[PDB]
RNA sequence: UCCAAGGCUAAAUACUCCUGACUGACCGAUAGUGAACCAGUACCGUGAGGGAAAGGCGAAAAGAACCCCUGUGAGGGGAG
């Protein structure tokens, strides 16, 4: 079987996400671990704490051992936007997107 | 053919801010009132004035006790 976290609604783009993603994609729990807490990127503690909240419901809810766990499947997707406005010069606006990311994670043998 | 320089006179005619009953080969949330929603509101304008967006869990809240990750957060995974 395969052990789900979820975080929907990190305040970051999931452009930025997806490469502390592509990273920890496929590895072990150990490895993935590690890297995410050498990283120096905002999207590594996000993508930390929804795979430790996976490695908890892996060995709570379902009895496994977190020993054998690997990042089965990981992805970033778009959450919902704030619009903001910006103000230019000569009385003009522009609008603003601050975009939120959902981060999916599943841990399994 | 009819008697101005005195006055009057109901009905059949015009209308709908409204009340009641009823109707529709009228609309169904970008439609239909601008407005189904705390709308002539927010917002804009010195002002006269202009003028939005925005409905729906489920049959019944039975709206998720409790446990776990997390920062007593957000969010989720179980349980129900």
């Amino acid at each position: 079987m395969e052990v789900t976290a979820k975080l929907r609604g990190a305040a970051i783009s999931a452009q930025k996400v997806r490469l502390v993603a592509d990273e920890v994609r496929g590895k072990s729990i150990e490895r993935a671990l590690d890297i995410l807490t050498y990283s120096n990127k905002k999207g590594a503690v996000f993508v930390k704490k929804c795979l430790n909240s996976a490695i908890a419901n892996a060995e709570h809810n379902h009895g496994l051992d977190i020993d054998g766990l690997k990042v089965a499947t990981i992805y970033v997707d778009e959450g919902i936007t704030l619009k903001r406005i910006l103000p230019r010069a000569k009385g003009r606006a522009d609008r603003i997107s601050k975009r939120t990311c959902h981060i999916t994670i599943k841990v399994g043998e």
